[PDB]
C-alpha cells in the first residue's frame, strides 16, 4: 500500500551493534544533559508566584495548560533557556515548541502566569517571532496559551518599540492567517495593550469567565460581559482553564491535517540500532573523530539510508531517510580523515567536517532535488567550515557555499538542523543553518555541541600573532572565553541553537519535526514523479 | 498628458499662510537637529584611521565612495545612529540609506573602512537586514560599496551566530535575488569569510585591483589572480575606487527601471508653502496642538489633497496626495479636542491623537483602497493611543486597531512611516508602524519626535499608585527616565526610528521614497481602474 | 567584463562545414516556405477594404502600423496564419508576434482593420489569450494597436460568450497588470462593447483625434470630447495613426528593462557554419536521419555548446549555449540509430527522436538545474514518442516521462519550442511542448515539421488490423487524412504550432525570445551561483 517499494523499502541498511561502549563519554553528555533540564526546571520554576498559588487562584501554570492540552509524551520545548537579555529569571516569560494534539501537531505558545503575570520580558518578542516563524514555514497551526499583563514599565524601552519589538506578533498573526495558518488563542487573566492585542490578533478567541482583553469596583476593562455579550470577539467562553483548553482542542480538531499515510513510502519502523549508543558514539572530546552511519542509524527508520553519490563529495553525507514511514533528505558531515582528497591538491589528506569542491555541489544539487520533490531536509553540522586557501578558492569554494545558501533558499521547503557537535564558520551558515530565515524552521543541539566562529585558539593565535607570558595570558583568557560562549547551555541561552535536547529526544524532535512538515504541506511531489530516487540510483548503476 | 485630471488635477489646496512664526519653538527643533547632525559628522569620523590617512593608503571612505556613487543632493541616510549595542565608535561599522544614480534610486550600504576595516560589530547585522528588507519591499536595486575584514575576535559572540547574525546578509541576498531584485557590490581591500560572503552572495561583483574575497610574501587568499583570473568571480577589476565606483554605475545604468512619467498624474510641482514654516508649526510642546493640514501642505506637490472621506473619523486625515507628481494615500493624525465626539459616547470631546471607532475604520477602508490600487502609503505619526475603556471595547476599537495591522499586512505595498511628534502605544503599531515587516520599508523622525509605551508619568502613576516623598522622588527618576529614552536620538540610536530627519528634509525623504516605490513597482493598478479617487468622489456627492 | 568565462566563454565548438548540400531538399523546404509566404501575403491582403483605401480614409493597416511601430527588421510574427474556425478571410482579425522598439522588445497584437474594422471574429479569443499568455510568462509588454468594431451580429454566439471569449482578454489584461506587466493601448476608430473594454483594460490609453471606446448628426458614443475631454480615461490624443504610434513608441520608452549586458556572459556573437545550411542538413525525407550538432551550431552562438551528460541519454542532448551572450538551456532530439541502447534491453539498437529513461531522466534534470538557475529553455523537437513495451515500462518510462512535465511545471521559467521536424506522440507535450500553459510562451516549426499522435500508417494499421482492398482503401485514405492534417501550413492553421518560420528565421526568433526573457526577468541567479555549469562540469571530470 506504498508506492515504488523498490526505492522507498528495503533500502541498505547502515550501523554496527555498539560493541565498545564508553561510560566516560556518556557521563560527559548526560551531566551537560542534567544540567540543561536543571537549569529548565529551575527556569520554569522561577518568579515571582508558584504552580500552588497559581492553582488555589484558580490558574494553571504554563505547563500545566501545555500538558492538559498534549498527547502524552508528544512535548517538544524549544527556546527552553533562551534568554539573550540575561532577564533575572532565566526565561523570556513564555514557554513554547511542538505538542501532538489528537495527533495533530501543533505549535504552542504559552505565557508564564509565574512571572509578573506574563508580562512583556526582553527577548520574548524575539522567542515569539521564532514561534510564528516555525508556524509559517511548517504551515502549522499556531496555539496561544495567553496569560500577558502586557508592559513592565520599568524596561518598556526594551519591549515596546522598534521593527522586532512587542508590535510585531500582532502583524505576524495576520500574516500567518492571510497564509491560511490558523492561531487559536486560550486567553486567561488580565490581557490590557500588549496582551489585548496577543489576544484579538489571532483566528479563534477562546476565552476564561473572569479573562479580559483591552485596548487599556469597575470591572477591568474588556470582560466577558464586553467581549462575549457585546463585542462578540469571544467566540467561546469556559468557567476553568481546563475547559478552555477543552474549547483549544475541539477547534484544533477542526483543522486540516493529512492522515499521514497518505505520504509515507513504508510502515514506521524505530531504528535497529538504540539511541542510547549514541552517548557513546558522539564523542565528547572534540578531537576524536565518529561514524556519522551510527548516528544517521540511529534516528531514522529502520536504520535504512538511501545515499545519493557515494563516494562523490566524501566529506559529506547526503540521501534519503524515512522518519516515522516519511521521505526526509539528511545531510550529514563526515568525520575522519580523507585520503587522497579533496582532488583539487596533489598528495593531500582531508579533514571530515569540513567543506570542499565536491560536497558543496553534491548538497547543491541534493537539496535542489530535494526542492523539486517536496522532501524537507535534515541537516546534521559536525563542521569545521569550508578548505581555505588559494587551491580552495580556485575550486571555487566560496562560489560553491554561496551556491548553496541560493539553493537553500530556492527550496522553500521547512528544514531542520541538528548540531551534533561542531557549529562553525561560514558552514554552519551553508549546512541549512539557521541563517536561512525562510528556511530552517528552528535547531537543535546535543550535549556535544559548540559553537563559534572559529576555535579559541585560532582566535588567540590569529589576533595575537603580531607579538614579534603576559601575551599568552590574553590568548588563553581568549580561548577560555570561547570555551565559556561555546558551550551548549549558553548557545542556547542566546538562542545560536533553539534547544539541547538528550540523545534520546533527537530523533522524537526529527519525527515532530517531520510529522508536522507533511500534516499540512502546501505543495507535493508525487512519488513517481520524483527525481531524488531516480538520479540516486542513476548514480548507483551509470558510475 | 495625464489620466483623469478631473480626479487627479486641480485637487482641493490646503494650508495658509504662516502668520504668526516662532523662533523659540524653531531655535528647539534646530538643536535637536544640529545635535543630530553633529552627533553623524562624530559617528562618521570616529575610527582607528582617517579619511586622510585612507586617501594616502589607496582608500576612499564610506562617505567618499557613496558621494562619488550618488547624483548630488540625493543622499537620504538612514540608520545614521542606529547604534543599539552601544558600539564605542557609535555606529554599526555600515554607512547606508537611498541614493540617486543617473535617476535611478538605489539602496546603498557602505562599509565603514575607519573602522577595523569595516569589521563586524554588534547591531550590524540587524542594520544589513533592515537595509535588505527595504530593498526587498521597494523592489529596489541593493548596492553594496564593500570593505569588510569580517569578524573581530573579542566579540564573535555577538557578530557570528544566531538566526538574524553575520550569515543572514547572504541569504538575504539570495531572496532579492530569486525576487529578481539585482544586488551589486563593489569589492574593496580585504573580505575574508564575512566580509567574503558579502563579496560573493550579490548578483555583480566588481573589484578593486587590489581587493581579496575568500572564504578565509605569500597573497592574501582570492585576490584579482585567483577571482578574477581563476574562477571569474570578479565580473571586472578596476584601479581604484573611482573606477570601481563607475563600474557600479555602469552596471545600475543597465538595470530595469520606469520612466517616472508612465506613473504620474501630473507634473512635478513644489509644495505652495514653504518646509521652513514647519519649525513653527510643529509644537516642541508636546501639549500644544496645531494643525495637521499645514504640515500635509508643505510636504506634498502643490499643496494639493484629496481627502478620504472628511467629517468621518475626523481624529484621522486619510487622503490622496502627490509627490513629484506620483500618486500616495496619506495617513495622517488630527490634533485638537473634537467637540462631540466620539460617536460611541455621550456629551464627549475626543483627543486629537487618539484613534477611535470611524478613524480606525476610514483607514481600514482607505489601506484597503490604496491596496488594491496599488498606491504606497505614507503615515505621518503623532499620536497617544486608541481610545480606552468599556465604551471603546464595545467600539470594537481593540479589533478594529487588529483589522488595521490585518489590512496592513494584507496590502503588501512598500510604506513609509513618519513620525511627526509622537510614536506611543499601539496607536504606533497600527498606524503603518515599523512593526509590520512586511509592509513599512523604514521610519523617520522629526526632531519633535518621541517613543515610549505611554508617557512618563502615566507609567509612574500606575506602577506607583498602590502606595497608599521617596516614591515621588522613584515616580519622577522613572518620569525622567521615560524622556531619557523617547528622544530623538535615543530612539534613533535604538532603531525604533530609522533616521531623525530636518523639517526640510522630510518631503525629500519622501521624494526619494516615492520614487523608488514606483522605479520598479511589482504591481499596477490603471488610474481608470482605480478605486479610491471613485469611492472618494462618491462620498462627496452621495453624503 | 563577463562572469566566470572559464565556463562560458571558449565553450567546446560544433558543426562541420556542410560539404555535400541537397539542392532537391532545399527546393522543397523553400517551397513549403515559399507557400506559408503566400498564404501570409493573401491573409493580410484580405478583407472588405484595401490597404489604399483605408490609407485614404486616414487609416493605417494593421501591417503599417506594426511597421512604423518596431525596430526594422525586427518583426516576429506568430499566428499568422492561425484560423482554427475556418474564417473565409484565412485570420482571426489580428495580427500579432514580438517586435522591437528603440531596443525594447514587445509583444504586439494588432486589428486588422481590413476587415470588418477589426471585428471579433471565430478563433480570435483564442489568438488573443496566446498573446496575453506569452506577455505574462515573458513579464513583457503587450501593446494593442486597436481598431475593434466589436461583435458581428451573424456569429456572436461563438465571439461573446463563454470562459475563453471576448470577454477574457479584459480579465487577462487585468491580471497582466496586477502582475506588474503594462498594457498599452493605441486606439484607433470605433470601439463600442468589445473594443471599448479592449480600449479600457489597457494600462496606458492613447487614442486617435476621431477615434472612439464605448460600452455601446449625433458623435459615436465616447468619442475625444467624451474620453479626453470628461473622463480623462484618454491619457494622449494624436491627429493621425502614427502620431499615436509615436505616443506609444514614448510610453515604450518609459518601461523597465535591463540593458541586455547585465545578463550576457559573452559578446554576442554569430554562428560559425551559415543558417542556409539548414535547407541541406534538415531532411524533408522524414526516413532520413541527419546530425542535431549541425543544427544547434547554426542557431546559438559562436557554434558554442556546453553539453549537460554526454554520453548519458544519447537520445537527447541537453547543453547550454548563448543567444546574443545571454544564457539558454537547449533540449534536442538525436536523430540515428543508436548501437547498444537502450540500457534495459539486451543486444537492442535504440531510435533516435525517441525517448528511453537515460534521455527523460537526463531532461528532468537539466530542466530542474536550468530552473534554478534561472536559465530559459528551448526545445529542439524531432520526435516520433517515448519507448513502448513493458521493458520501456519497468524502465519507468510513463513515470519519467510525467516527471519531466512535473519538472517543467516546476521551473515556472519562459520557454521557447521549436519543432524541427516531427511533433508526435506523449514525446511533443513533455519535450517543452505547448501543453505546458505556465512556461511554453509559443512554438515554432520549421517547412520540415509534421504534427501527429502517431504516424499515418501506424493509426491505419492499428483501427484497421482486425480485418482477418476496400479496407486497404479506407486504411490509406486514413493515411492520407493524417498527411493532410499533418502538413506545416495545416498544423500552424489549427495553432498547433503557432508559425511556420524559415530556416533563415529560426535564430532571428531565439533572438527575440531570449532577448525578450532576460528584457526584465522575475526573477535571478547570479552567474557564481549557477548549478548547471557546476554538475556539466563535474559530469566531464569525475565521470
Amino acid at each position: 500500500m506504498y508506492s515504488m517499494p523498490g526505492y522507498f523499502q528495503n533500502m541498505p541498511t547502515i550501523g554496527k551493534e555498539l560493541v565498545n561502549p564508553n561510560p566516560e563519554n556518556e557521563q560527559e553528555i548526560k551531566a551537560v544533559e542534567s544540567d540543561i533540564h536543571e537549569s529548565i526546571k529551575k527556569a520554569l520554576d522561577a518568579g515571582i508566584t508558584s504552580e500552588e498559588k497559581l492553582n488555589e487562584r484558580g490558574q494553571l501554570s504554563a505547563m500545566q495548560r501545555i500538558n492538559a492540552l498534549i498527547d502524552p509524551g508528544t512535548w517538544c520545548p524549544l527556546n527552553s533557556l533562551f534568554n539573550p537579555e540575561n532577564n533575572k529569571f532565566g526565561t523570556t516569560n513564555i514557554v513554547n515548541g511542538l505538542g501532538r494534539v489528537d495527533g495533530k501537531w501543533v505549535y504552542i505558545v504559552a505565557s508564564d502566569n509565574k512571572k509578573m503575570a506574563g508580562a512583556w520580558v526582553p527577548g520574548q518578542a524575539e522567542n515569539l517571532i521564532r514561534c510564528s516563524d516555525a508556524a509559517k514555514m511548517m504551515h502549522l497551526p499556531l496555539i496561544y496559551l495567553l496569560n500577558c499583563s502586557g508592559v513592565e514599565f520599568p524596561n518598556q524601552d526594551k519591549v515596546y518599540p522598534n521593527r522586532r519589538g512587542g508590535g510585531t506578533p500582532f502583524f505576524r498573526n495576520s500574516e500567518l492567517n492571510q497564509l491560511g495558518i490558523p492561531v487559536i488563542v486560550g486567553i486567561y487573566g488580565t490581557n490590557p495593550a500588549g496582551g489585548g492585542y496577543h489576544s484579538i490578533s489571532p483566528t479563534i478567541l477562546i476565552a476564561h469567565q473572569d479573562a479580559n482583553m483591552a485596548v487599556g469596583k469597575v470591572p477591568a476593562p474588556g470582560s466577558v460581559p464586553i467581549h462575549y455579550d457585546e463585542t462578540g470577539f469571544f467566540r467561546e467562553v469556559y468557567q476553568n482553564d481546563l475547559g478552555v483548553i477543552d474549547g483549544i482542542k475541539k477547534y484544533i480538531s477542526y483543522l486540516p491535517a493529512y492522515n499521514l499515510e497518505f505520504f509515507r513510502v513504508d510502515t514506521p519502523k524505530a531504528p535497529q540500532l538504540p539511541a542510547e549508543d549514541l552517548y557513546s558514539i558522539i564523542p565528547m572530546n572534540q578531537k576524536r573523530p565518529y561514524d556519522i552511519y551510527e548516528v544517521i542509524a540511529r534516528l531514522f527508520d529502520n536504520s535504512e539510508f538511501s545515499e545519493y553519490k557515494k563516494g562523490y563529495g566524501p566529506e559529506m553525507v547526503t540521501g534519503l531517510a524515512k522518519v516515522n514511514g516519511l521521505l526526509v533528505g539528511v545531510i550529514a558531515n563526515v568525520q575522519g580523515l580523507l585520503m587522497n582528497y579533496p582532488e583539487y591538491k596533489q598528495n593531500s589528506v582531508g579533514i571530515g567536517g569540513k567543506l570542499y569542491r565536491q560536497g558543496l555541489i553534491k548538497m547543491n544539487e541534493f537539496v535542489t532535488l530535494c526542492a523539486r520533490d517536496r522532501i524537507p531536509l535534515i541537516w546534521l553540522q559536525d563542521t569545521t567550515g569550508i578548505d581555505v586557501g588559494d587551491e580552495a578558492e580556485k575550486a571555487e569554494l566560496l562560489g560553491l557555499g554561496q551556491s548553496l545558501i541560493y539553493s537553500i533558499e530556492n527550496s522553500k521547503l521547512p528544514s531542520l538542523e541538528i548540531t551534533i557537535r561542531k557549529a562553525s564558520a561560514a558552514a554552519h551558515y551553508v549546512l541549512g543553518g539557521p541563517q536561512g530565515n525562510n528556511t530552517n524552521v528552528f535547531s537543535i543541539g546535543t550535549g556535544a555541541c559548540e559553537y563559534y566562529v572559529m576555535p579559541g585558539e585560532t582566535a588567540a593565535n590569529a589576533m595575537y600573532s603580531r607579538k614579534l607570558q603576559p601575551i599568552i595570558g590574553k590568548m588563553n583568557d581568549m580561548i577560555q572565553m570561547y570555551t565559556d560562549k561555546s558551550r551548549p547551555k549558553y548557545c542556547t541561552e542566546k538562542g545560536m541553537v533553539d534547544e539541547i535536547v538528550d540523545m534520546t529526544e533527537v530523533r522524537p524532535y526529527i519525527q515532530a519535526f517531520t510529522e508536522a512538515a507533511y500534516q499540512n504541506p502546501q505543495s507535493i511531489c508525487p512519488m513517481h514523479q520524483m527525481l531524488t530516487p531516480r538520479s540516486t540510483r542513476e548514480f548507483e548503476t551509470f558510475g
